[PDB]
């Protein structure tokens, strides 16, 4: 098992939701550093040093200091990076058609995520390897109804959509940057 | 066991939409208060407060001023954050009219994660983490009719369903601690 | 079998925030609350009207602490203690939750009616001073109830006819608060008859 | 006589006038720590003691002081406490009907203010009382109208719309909210 | 003649213009201290002390203090207090009416002031006396106009917009507190 | 002559632009201690110390003294005050009239602006005098247009519209305050 | 009679700040000014092109020094001062001030002119350094044009004929302040030679 | 080009510089350029290698974790001889930007494309004597279009279509490009320097 | 080649851009200090000194310094100065005309950019010299459509849109702003 200090990750990516919604509300998590040090800890052997957090722990350990009147382990690596990028539509599109009296339709988008990990050294201070990662996130939309006649009338609607959970493939894209960050650390091997 | 619990902060960075006023965040803040009654009710945990230490800490100074006897610790510690929130992620409804009643249903998921974890205080390493997700229901259901006699005759009734998002959160924050002590159990620090 | 306590207590409670995160919806500026921030004012009310007990006050310290400051400077005597304290916050606030409504109209009489509820939650802790420890913690919820009530008649003559009337009533979610931290006192008074800590 | 040391009463209703009023205006007045301070004076027994407000006596005094090349009054207990909060419409309703051509109308609303005070005992520096009293604050608009037709054409509106004043309406909750503190130390004493 | 040192009152109306006006305009003027301090000025027996506007008069002493390689009068007693609340409608209406062609029509609004003035003594640092005044400002319209067809047609509009000042009715206001303050220092005396 | 050092005269009107306007944009302007400086200066006898503006001033007299490796005069009294007051629609309205095919019409506004002028003493402290001024401000707007038929058709149209300079009204308002401000100094005299 | 200068003056000028509070109205943003902030750049621009005058730069001045700190460095000389200060504000901007226009359409050939005209004020003082005494002070205002003219045709035929043509000018606000600085530095040099200073 | 050898850069920031943000409906508070830069940059030079960047993000979570080494024992940390720094100099549209489209009955289609321009500033500076020994100005150009057909016409009876297609290319991506051939570029100015 | 110090220039027109974008996007970039100094050097012979990006080097410097446990070169002048001004319409302008069925149109708008360059002499700190440079930039619109009847019936568009890269049009401006800078450096000549 090898120790790994990650003390932040932060969404780089600068953009915001466009209206309706709320012009405050990231358009990107910030889980990142707890996605990162779970995916490291799931990918075991990895054993994320916390540091998030740090200021929290160091707290707690004056009281056993005081309480008494018993060291901590450091890293030998270190991640950092962040979230590089997002937006849309990227690539996205749609059809539909309706003829008499039955309509149908659906739209798809998609998304672009963007991650970037560094593995870099303690003691060095050399960056061991850096990498860029990118998802995408589907969205659809499918609609069908019917406006008929008698004489009287007749009427009817159904639909459904679908939008990729954003903080999912994050998780997906924060994935597989630890995937590659251990192909780069094999060959070396430290 | 001895629990402190610092602090958990709404990370997912997200804030409702319009019609709600653009500086009210999507998710509750009271995290690191339903992580303290989730480890008292789960008992064996007993919670250190934390909050709030600052309060308890200026009361101990008036003690110990009017008297001109220490302070117990956690041996672990419970981090991590809420991971992410959103929405319409899947959804739909559908709706049929005739002459003259017409009605309609639909629901809205929304989903949050949150990530907790156990870390070790006396050498500080991650003992495990946790991601916990779960999802939110909102429903609408409507009848009506419209029908002309000469004068006419109309009517409506419906009913619309919100899960209290803050009491999922209770149960995303709840089943995070459940499997925290379960691996726990094997691990065991008991 | 039979409880009993032995006498009172002294209670600092220092400050409750709200944790909610929300704001009231348009019209209602974006800068409105959607819930009030008076908690360590009916939690401290409430420990009051509950005596025995003897809130320390503490909001409110530093005011008091000044003002110690001038007595003692205009004569050239000890400030008591707590031996528990009250914390937790407001969980959060919202709606619709569960809200709906009903209506119907003939000619020319029109009739309906609608009602939304709020969920209010609320955390107290009771926490010990001396050793620090958490003594109890209580999560409570309330709902806000608000409707609204119409009838009215469109009709002809030839001339017209027409009539309008309607009640609107929204519980004073101020006071569900109030309630909710009187219900969340009540609970935590009940464990220290167990305990007693008395 | 007693003297009473009245620092700050905030408002913790956070709450914000709707539109078409601006969103930085409050729905009430941050007046109190006055309104409170008059009630205390025209109340006596008592002896507001300032502090609002302080430095700028305490600067005051150094410019005696320092033009000199003498001391400064406590108070006793301490008045404290926050405006509990604001609300509307709570219950509202109103009515109205039109025949031809004449129409008429009504409409009201109530509005709540909770005001929280607390007497803390200086010395030891306990809580004595606490009170928390909440008044209602009334709005109505009335109108009258006149659609005839002749042939020429005939109108007519008469209306008239008031919403009370909720800086006073504070006034009378302050007012009694001093009430209730008094009587606790009737009793206390 | 009794010299009276007057620091700050501020408005603590939280009180902001509504739509199309500014959100960050003021429903009411920040002149408090200079309607004040004249009018104490021009209340004579009074000496203002100035202490604005303090800290200007403090560098400036430097300058003659360093230019020389001379006291600084103080006052008995200091003035304080606030702008209390602003509000409207308050009381408000109108009427109107129109008969062919002729239409006539005028309407009125009535907006509240308050003001707290404190009277405090500096050396023992107790408030001698405290008082809540109050006035109301006057807005009316007034139009009418004349439709009327021949065939051609004609028409014609008159109309007349008056809003009282604010910035007026303050004066009026933290006028007559000062009339009160007086009163109560002379059966003091 | 004498010596006025005038520090800073504030906006205190709090008043700002309704919409269309920029809702950051000062209904009045913040160039008080320019109009009122030169209103002293230009109205001499009077000689303004400047202190506007004494920070630089000072850093100034830090690089004389560096590069040689000498005092400053002061004022005898001081001017201070506001500006109290801005507003509409005050006294406002308008009239017009439109017959086949000729209309016309015209409107008129007016603001109010008062400022607050402060002599006081240097020495003492004490206020030696106190002012308050007031202008108004004028606005109006004029119209005139045909509409009529032949069959074809035609139309046209003429307007013009003033707004009198609200910051040339506060100067118009600091002058004339400055103006009374002497004239009780002729019987103090203090000059 | 006569006049007459000497040698070159050295002019220190630090800031001269808008002062005019005023910002664009919509469509444009809330936050873009109605007046460049360059002042402190037309003055000195105007003193060094008027020269003689030596602007002693001071901006800037941090950045100057931070330099000079590394040069004494770099080896391990004196640094010349004003006697002279230049200061005031830019006192004010607006619109409409005066404004208008006309236009007029027969059929179907219309046509039709709009103007505005803007209103810029400036105010420069020259106070000695020495002795701190304002040696004198100006306000300047220039006015700034905007016209817009457009001209049509709407035509029948049966088949149809229109059409349009338009030209709009308004004038480059930054220059009249360029402009109303620059009259400001020639009057107050004007008095400079009749003082002298020189 | 080539390696040697290798050279450590230390690059510490490169911020965004053209003061940009998208236009409704999106957030004004988003900006319409990525603020990657400094990990677009780091593994640009990194991936060019020759080259070890040192880090220096970054460098106080680093260091922390050096007090936390230290600590734990009660052991050097390598420099770099040149550096990196610049900004992305500047963004816009339409700059260049077109469309065109037609109909006949009942057969509609059109299409429609927009450009956009993003700037970067690169500077290799030296360390030892603090003198820039270059800077480049490099910049890309964004895609994006629309492309629509569609079908009206009457039987009696009704008929109607709608096919759309529609791409952005991803501003990070070209920000991304921009900085990769500003890199190339300071290369060659080295590789004719050339202090490598 | 002479030795220049450049450290900031900062855009003081104040503006920013109107509806649809942004109310906080500026209508001209801030990357000056980067266009100034890539001017210089390649106007070279001049040495920029970088200083823009100081501290960066500053804190590398304390690095190497403490690595072995060698000095910095200054400028004898110094540029300076500011982004004059921005705006529009400025002068602007179209035309247009249609005939059945064939309509189009053009249209035209120009901004005015304005700078101020400054050398000044670091040794006595006396400005050297200052040049106020101001270029204008372009944008025009042509549009071309078809409305014909048949029945049936037909129509048709294109256009073309150009607005000029202000950001370049900068760099033009900045680029000839150090002809003048050098130039007055001519006759100086330092
Ligand atoms: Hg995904
Ligand atoms: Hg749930
Ligand atoms: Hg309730
Ligand atoms: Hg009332
Ligand atoms: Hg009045
Ligand atoms: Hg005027
Ligand atoms: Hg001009
Ligand atoms: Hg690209
Ligand atoms: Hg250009």
């Amino acid at each position: 098992k090898i120790f790994v200090s990650v003390y932040n990750i932060q969404d780089e990516t600068g953009q915001f939701k466009p209206y309706p919604a709320s012009n405050f509300s990231t358009a990107v998590p910030q889980s990142a550093t707890a996605m990162l040090v779970t995916a490291l800890k799931d990918s075991r052997w990895f054993i994320p040093l916390e540091r998030q957090g740090l200021q929290n722990l160091l707290n707690e350990r004056k009281i056993i200091r005081a309480a008494q009147e018993q060291s901590l382990t450091a890293a030998n690596i270190m991640v950092e990076g962040s979230i590089i990028g997002y937006e849309s539509n990227v690539k996205s599109g749609g059809v539909g058609a309706r003829y008499f009296g039955i309509g149908a339709d659906t739209q798809y988008q998609l998304d672009q995520i963007a991650v970037n990990l560094r593995v870099v050294n303690v003691s060095t201070g050399e960056i061991l390897s850096s990498v860029n990662t990118s998802k995408t996130i589907l969205s659809y939309e499918v609609q069908a109804g019917v406006f008929r006649f008698i004489d009287r009338l007749l009427e009817g609607e159904v639909g459904y959509t679908s939008n990729e959970p954003v903080m999912l493939c994050l998780m997906s894209a924060i994935e597989t940057g630890v995937i590659f960050l251990i192909n780069d650390g094999i060959d070396r091997g430290l």
